[PDB]
């Protein structure tokens, strides 16, 4: 099964920097789906954490601390030490980061559906109520928990801005349909 | 035509740092005139692409995109991102950034005229009212729309000093003459 | 009795970054114990000054001058300096910090006890009432002079979830009770 | 049953270069085994990549081409152009070295047991002849296919005193005897 | 004409090292070709530079003076120094190396043919005699003047080995028929 | 009269940066002075010049533009290029810094005597009114015009300690009263 | 006792590389004596490792392995892994290299008296044999084991030049006798 | 007579590579000519140093030592350490290399005149006799003492070829016929 290469590979490796590459591989081969092999799904770990990134360095100089990119037992070491300190309880699944100007846990989702659908999914999915939900997609639209989106017109702008260049470098390499499809 | 050297190239490679060096070089190679000929052109293109940096590096941590640059084909992409996220309308012409606190795109111009008759020259050549217009010459003087100079007085008085410094600098190895016409 | 490793120490090594890690061999050998045998020492140290760092990176520019991590010599050198210029009272040890918003010297401690017990011990150890004091514990509490933080609940914050996330990777590898005595 | 650390692996990042441990923790990944799982394969898995590493760099400036630490498909596809380019027929398995003063493949074994018996064992799971066989021991000794060492004393030597300082380096934090069973 | 992405471009800047990349970008817009358009002979241009960069490694300390991979003008500078030093006469075209130990301009061709047949086209294309030329093919086959192959066996050997492995990560992205064909 | 080395001249690569150390080296040969032979006027110079780098540092972004530790030409062309510019008139003699925020430019003194002699000296070789003064001692006095000290508390403090920490550091070199003298 | 300073510290710091600075200073506080105290000691010591480091840097390769310069315990570790790899006999004392072409360890001394007499001394000092003896002054004198100087002449005549200019640049800052002196 | 620029000077920081050029602006200022003003001895103690770099470069190892470039204070100071460690005599006047495999100094000249003439000049002006002489000029003629070259024919070529394209780059910007003059 496992290929030379691919196109959906090479462009990958074209768009993105190659600190997050490495943190998207290493998240999936932790859960044990080859990148060379599910070439849609490393697209979407890669996009998923560059927003994650974007979004931690949108706020006040140490505002955020980023959960996803680690391991998951450190992912978990580190929520611990946020809930036994902070006092907010410990969220059922691995939060992306957390939010100390507003004393908060925040799962990003990054969709090619309606923020409302993927809203719903994630939102029943997490249950918590606690933990903060926001939605980007690759259209420009976000969806957020009390309309809260937490950052600023500009940042968050900034990151619609990067989805629709990914999503039309998608498009030239004909890659977009597929990638559209799961 | 093309030379073993020439002094305007001397002091183009002295004078700015060598990244816009490089970036001028590839914008003017992309429409088709070698830097080492046209020489005075690559003097503008360098000035022009600096005053471009400085005007992004004057704003609030990620106030602006730099749209000036890139290659055309990229350019034109994250116009379309922009566009196609906030809902401003796509310009004719590539402008030099967008500046999302006032969510608008910016020309910027660098001319050895009167501030108002370039003004002329590119605001009925955009005639497109909604992207922005800013002018610096080698005097000291600007203009821009509705007289909204978009940065504060400090960063635009440290681009009119590197911009008279750059014309004492072509002044002394009397390239400044030459220069001035065109 | 000088061995050729030890569990404490590859995990002082791979846990902290390596500048504070030679500057706490520094600071141990200046003062006669041997990091490889005294480790628990080691480990304290290591913590004592990241959290001296984290502290004077909590605040404005330059808010702070550390005093901790140089040399004891240099150390009383700024000391005096300090003194000389602002005009307050020549400590009679070594503090870890000034602040210059708020002129004054500061003991950084961090225990595994109750912040009341070590304020209590470090309080009227210092006995100089001028120098400021600030305890964290490794279960997230704080204490400090006149109730007064000196930082933004965010920084104070980021300082507890390290100290929780270095105990709970002690007691990863059973070297945290050993290292609670003492 | 994944740890939040480990003796073994502290040890294990202290003890080698990051890259080879990358390289490292990426090959165990590949074939489905945690790095802070299989702790004795890790740190096996890291000695028989720096023991490559040194065999490459004791010959002549390019005399070698490294085959292991690449992915087993970039692995493949150098052998591939190495074979159809040589002549030498493709072996059955990966080998660990080309060595083109010699036109061959090499394996490369790091073995705790007798050089005889791994010897045995490689030697007859290989049963390709052609490929060349090369083991140390963590005790000095080496053993080679036509006693044929193909590099000169002085690296060979500086092999064996690493692996007996590894060795040294495992006992002083008693993970020796773990290490050698298995 | 001028597309956002390709295959080919993406595969070009995944497989080769981002200087070679630039080099190649510069041969070509010098001469008036896009390497985003004609993209094949983007691949080619940059085969051909690593070829020209490993064969001048191949060497002893400074051997070779690398002529290709400068601009045409420099390059005929270097040709010229070179001529007015040496004694040997000004080739017709520009070469690719300079080789001291055996004074002489050495061709580098790398070919999808025979070497025959490129052989006859390059050699009474430069029907210049004294400049010595050298061809390698993407199967492994090399041919050289007076069968003087310039280097070992060594070095040739490692440029046979990566032609072919770029060969094989053509074919794995069904880009190696289209290459083959021109 | 040059010697091989000398105290004052290891103390002062000893105590500031190389980068200003070069810069100081430079003013004095400029001017005509050997940094080995007048030593003392060596170390006066690297201080006065770290001095005005933390004055140009304790701003907002880009406030300042440095006049000082650049060529007289260049200094005398960034001079005209900030007057033909803002307006303010050409002072008679090079200032140290130009203050945007406030229009003006700055003389900075740095005196081993009172601020009061050293300003009457200064502001009367200046007699140019426009121009502002600025002076520190090594003992943590400052003196401004109309009691403007440009800067915050925070950052003049800490011009205050330095130069204080550097007199204590020529103190135990017994160098002090040599460099006091003059 | 311990000062702010010292002219022996200062030209030790402008003399030597940081990093034969920093492994001399922990030396010297692994032994219990502190660098700015006993400065003479501290010159010595910093001359003894680069003397040690151009002496593993003049033979081929990776001829030598660096014995000093590393913590005593890894220090006798390498020693025990040389010893039991080569069959060599453990030496008594630690020596400086190990010299894998001619398979023994080395002593290198440095001296301020005659070759013959601190030869005397360390040869009986060591009365071990088997380890080879090296002695360079500070004149340009060295004296060795069977008069094999075991490196050519260029690289122990670098040794000698390096000596007399360290003894010259102590002489114009008169710490020449001192250092002379014990 | 200082003067803001210059085409010569443009070319010297264009054409060389900067860490040469600082150590010409020096040796220049250390005898006191402005690289600014006399800019064609400015640009020949560029191409001596080039020249003298690249003939230490030229040999094995560590088989020179480099003379010229060092300040005349230190530079004397290796010449004493040399004497008195070889046994060769102290020579009248600064030499460039010293020259370990031969025992001997060396003098590089580089002429605008015929090596005839200069070695006359130069010759006679060391009236040494140890010390040998090597001349370069920029048509690609050397002459040396006893014919003795020193080097291998192929490096001594790569410092003709570097003369002439100098000598081209200058004749470019027609500024090869001011500085043949002198
Ligand atoms: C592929 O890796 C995983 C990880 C997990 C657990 C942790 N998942 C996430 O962190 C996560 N996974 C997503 C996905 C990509 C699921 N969609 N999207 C997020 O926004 C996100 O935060 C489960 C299954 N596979
Ligand atoms: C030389 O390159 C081009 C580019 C174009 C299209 C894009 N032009 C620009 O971006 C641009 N061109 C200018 C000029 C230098 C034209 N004057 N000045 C700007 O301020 C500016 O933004 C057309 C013709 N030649
Ligand atoms: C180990 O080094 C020293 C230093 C001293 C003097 C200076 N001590 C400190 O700076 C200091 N020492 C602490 C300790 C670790 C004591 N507990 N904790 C602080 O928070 C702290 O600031 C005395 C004895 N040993
Ligand atoms: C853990 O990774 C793998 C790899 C393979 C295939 C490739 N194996 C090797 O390259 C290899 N594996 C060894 C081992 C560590 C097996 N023993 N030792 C070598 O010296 C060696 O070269 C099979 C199973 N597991
Ligand atoms: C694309 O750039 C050019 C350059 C030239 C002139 C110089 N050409 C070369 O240097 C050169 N061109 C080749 C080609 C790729 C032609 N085939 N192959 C070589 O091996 C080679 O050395 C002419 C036309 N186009
Ligand atoms: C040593 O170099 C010079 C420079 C000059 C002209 C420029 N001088 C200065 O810039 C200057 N010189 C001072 C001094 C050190 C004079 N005292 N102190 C400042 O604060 C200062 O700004 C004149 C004479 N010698
Ligand atoms: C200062 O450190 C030590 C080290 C030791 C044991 C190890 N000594 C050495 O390695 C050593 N010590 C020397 C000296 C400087 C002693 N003379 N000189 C060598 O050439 C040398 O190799 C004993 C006492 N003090
Ligand atoms: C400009 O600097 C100096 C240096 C000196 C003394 C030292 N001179 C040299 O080192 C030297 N000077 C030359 C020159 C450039 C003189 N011709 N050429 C060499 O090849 C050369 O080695 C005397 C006068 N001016
Ligand atoms: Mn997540
Ligand atoms: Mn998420
Ligand atoms: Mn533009
Ligand atoms: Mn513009
Ligand atoms: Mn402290
Ligand atoms: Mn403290
Ligand atoms: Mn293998
Ligand atoms: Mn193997
Ligand atoms: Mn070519
Ligand atoms: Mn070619
Ligand atoms: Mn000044
Ligand atoms: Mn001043
Ligand atoms: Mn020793
Ligand atoms: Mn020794
Ligand atoms: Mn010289
Ligand atoms: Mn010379």
């Amino acid at each position: 099964l496992v290929p030379r290469g691919s196109h959906m590979e090479d462009f990958v490796r074209q768009c993105f920097n190659p600190m997050i590459v490495e943190l998207a591989e290493k998240a999936m081969k932790e859960y044990g789906e080859d990148p060379k092999i599910e070439t849609n799904k490393f697209a979407a770990t890669c996009t998923h954490l560059e927003v994650c990134f974007m979004y931690s360095d949108g706020g006040s100089k140490h505002r955020f601390e980023i959960i996803e990119g680690r391991d998951r037992i450190m992912a978990w070491t580190v929520v611990n030490s946020i809930c036994n300190t902070t006092g907010v309880e410990k969220p059922k699944f691995l939060p992306d980061l957390y939010d100390y100007k507003e004393n908060r846990f925040i799962e990003i989702g990054v969709t090619r559906r309606e923020v409302h659908i993927y809203y719903l999914e994630k939102a029943n999915k997490i249950k918590s109520e606690k933990t903060h939900i926001h939605i980007f997609s690759f259209t420009g639209e976000e969806m957020a928990t009390k309309a809260d989106y937490t950052l600023d017109e500009e940042s968050r702008a900034r990151i619609k801005t990067r989805l629709f260049t990914i999503r039309q470098e998608m498009a030239s390499r004909s890659l977009w349909d597929s990638f559209r499809q799961s």
